C-alpha cells in the first residue's frame, strides 16, 4: 500500500450508511480509507503546479559592466557630456575635478567631469518572479486500492489512477480497475491562497541549490537591485550596483558591487522551497479538501471458497509497520484464487478474533496478493492464516 | 455492522422465495445505523436512516 | 462558479447572430467573482473584477 511508505498517514474510516467521505489532504501526506464492505483505497495530494505562470520582475545579480568613458572640461569651458547620457542601459555620474596648469588648463579651479558606464547582466544572474493564477493551477491527487500485493516505492503499482484538478472541472469518476468506480470531487478554491505569493527563481540549472522559493510578494517587489519586465532590453536602477570613486584631474573610477547571490542565499535561508520541472512550477506544501463517493466501489473475490488451511508459510514475517498496524506477507501453495484465512488471538483467549484488518477481504489470487496489513491490541498475541502461525507483542 | 450472529431483518414479504417464473422481490425493515444484507452469500452495506 | 444552472450573463449586445457576412463580437455585464462563459459547448473561464 503507498500510505505505508511515508511517515505522514492518517486513516479515515467510514461506518455503516457512509458513502460519502471528506478528507483534507495535504502535500506530503497520505490518506487511508477504510470502509464496511468496501475495498480500501490509499488517496493523496500529488502535486499543485501552473504551468508557464507569469512572469513579474526580473532582478539582476550581478552587473556585467563594459565600455566605461569619461568627459571633463576646464573651469572655464562649461559642461562635460557624453552622448551615453542620454541612453538608456547607461549608469552615470556627473561631479567635479580640481584642474589646473597641471592637467592643462588655464585657471586653477573646479572642472566638470562626467563618467558613464554601460550596465547589463552577466549570464544567468537573474532573480525572476512567477506568479499565480488561481484559475490556470491545477492539483493532481492519486488513489490506488488495497490490492494484497506490496510494492515498494520505486516501484509502480498497476492500479494507481491519477485525477487533476482545475477551478472549472472540481469533479471526476475514475474507474479503479474491477473494483468499480470513484468518484472525486476536489475544490481548488478551498486550496492554499496565492495572493501574496511569488516563486523565485534564480538559474534553475545550478545543482547544488534548490530549483526555486516561495516568497512573500512585498519581500520580492523591494528588492534593492536593478529591474527590468522580462523582453525589456535595459535595466532600471543599474546604479544599485554601481559605484563611482571621487574624480582626479580627468578620470573617475568605476566600481563594480559583485555577485549579490550569496547575499540573496542569507536572505533566502528559513523560506520554503518551491520546485521548477520544466515550464511547471510547483509548491512543495499545500492543501485542498476533497469528497470521495464510494457507492460504486465492490470487493473482489467474495465467493472463493476458504484457501487450504495448511499450503501458507511466511514470505515477510508480522513487522511493526510504523503506524501502529502489523505489515506481512504470506506465500500459499495450494490452488487459487481463494480466500485467506486470518485472523489473531490474545494469549489466553483462543476463542475471540482480535484482528481489525485494513486490507479489504484478503485473497490469494492466480498472480497477486498475500500481503495484509492489520491492527492488533495491545500485548501478546498469535497471528494465524489457518494453520500457520505467529506470535506477536504490540506495542 | 460488528454482530455478525443476530439477525435484526424484520420481513415485510412473507417467505421469500424464487418461484419456476418469479419471485425475488423483497422487502424489509432494518434498525438505524451500519447493517449488512444477505442473501446468501450474495452482500450489501446498509446505512439506515 | 459553483451554480451552473442560474444564467449570470446581462448581455449588451441585442440577440448574437452569426449572419452570412457578420456578426460574432459580444459584450456583456458578468457579476463579480469566478464566472464561466459558454458560447454553446465553448466556454472561458472569466474572473470578473
Amino acid at each position: 500500500s503507498r500510505c505505508t511508505h511515508l511517515e505522514n498517514r492518517d486513516f479515515v474510516t467510514g461506518t455503516q450508511g457512509t458513502t460519502r467521505v471528506t478528507l483534507v489532504l495535504e502535500l506530503g501526506g497520505c490518506v487511508t480509507i477504510t470502509a464496511e464492505g468496501k475495498p480500501s483505497m490509499d488517496v493523496w495530494l500529488d502535486a499543485i503546479y501552473q504551468e508557464n505562470p507569469a512572469k513579474t520582475r526580473e532582478y539582476c545579480l550581478h552587473a556585467k559592466l563594459s565600455d566605461t568613458k569619461v568627459a571633463a572640461r576646464c573651469p572655464t569651458m562649461g559642461p562635460a557630456t557624453l552622448a551615453e547620457e542620454h541612453q538608456g542601459g547607461t549608469v552615470c555620474k556627473r561631479d567635479q575635478s580640481d584642474r589646473g596648469w597641471g592637467n592643462h588648463c588655464g585657471l586653477f579651479g573646479k572642472g566638470s567631469i562626467v563618467a558613464c558606464v554601460k550596465a547589463a547582466c552577466e549570464a544567468k544572474k537573474k532573480a525572476t518572479g512567477h506568479v499565480y493564477d488561481a484559475n490556470k493551477i491545477v492539483y493532481t491527487v492519486k488513489v490506488e486500492p488495497h490490492t494484497g500485493d506490496y510494492v515498494a516505492a520505486n516501484e509502480t503499482h498497476s492500479g494507481r489512477k491519477t485525477a487533476s484538478f482545475t477551478i472549472s472541472s472540481e469533479k471526476t469518476i475514475l474507474t479503479m480497475g474491477e473494483y468499480g468506480d470513484v468518484s472525486l470531487l476536489c475544490r481548488v478554491a478551498s486550496g492554499v491562497d496565492l495572493a501574496q505569493t511569488v516563486i523565485l527563481e534564480l538559474d534553475k540549472t545550478v545543482e547544488h541549490l534548490p530549483t526555486a522559493w516561495q516568497v512573500h510578494r512585498d519581500w520580492f517587489n523591494d528588492l534593492a537591485l536593478p529591474w527590468k519586465h522580462e523582453g525589456a532590453q535595459n535595466w532600471n536602477n543599474a546604479e544599485r550596483l554601481v559605484e563611482f570613486g571621487a574624480p582626479h584631474a580627468v578620470k573617475m573610477d568605476v566600481y563594480n558591487l559583485g555577485d549579490q547571490t550569496g547575499v540573496l542565499l542569507k536572505a533566502l535561508a528559513g523560506v520554503p522551497v518551491a520546485h521548477i520541472e520544466g515550464t511547471k512550477y510547483h509548491l512543495k506544501s499545500g492543501h485542498v479538501t476533497c469528497e470521495v463517493g464510494l457507492e460504486k466501489l465492490k470487493m473482489k473475490g467474495l465467493t472463493y471458497t476458504m484457501c487450504d488451511k495448511t499450503k501458507f508459510t511466511w514470505k515477510r514475517a508480522p513487522t511493526d509497520s510504523g503506524h501502529d498496524t502489523v505489515v506481512m506477507e504470506v506465500t500459499f501453495s495450494g490452488t487459487k484464487p481463494c480466500r485467506i484465512p486470518v485472523r489473531a488471538v490474545a494469549h489466553g483467549s483462543p476463542d475471540v478474533n482480535v484482528a481489525m484488518l485494513i486490507t479489504p477481504n484478503p485473497t490469494i489470487e492466480n498472480n497477486g496478493g498475500g500481503f495484509i496489513e492489520m491492527q492488533l491490541p495491545p500485548g501478546d498475541n498469535i497471528i494465524y492464516v489457518g494453520e500457520l502461525s505467529h506470535q506477536w507483542f504490540q506495542k
